[PDB]
């Protein structure tokens, strides 16, 4: 997030050489994440978010919020 974040794709570009090294993962299911889960969220995701030693965005999906 406000640490680190990839808007979309062109940020990718400095994770997509060492993306695997760089952690992506349910911000609380904290299970494997599908790197083609990722690469939407590479291609054009409204907001995928890092935060140090933990990082978000899909698991955002897990949850849903009402306003
Ligand atoms: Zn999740």
């Amino acid at each position: 997030a406000m640490s680190y974040s990839l808007y979309g794709t062109t940020l990718e570009q400095q994770y997509n050489k060492p993306l695997s090294d760089l952690l992506i993962r349910c911000i609380n299911c904290q299970k494997p994440l599908s790197p083609e889960e990722k690469q939407r969220h590479l291609d054009k995701k409204q907001r995928f978010h890092n935060i140090r030693g933990r990082w978000t965005g899909r698991c955002m999906s897990c949850s849903r919020s009402s306003r």
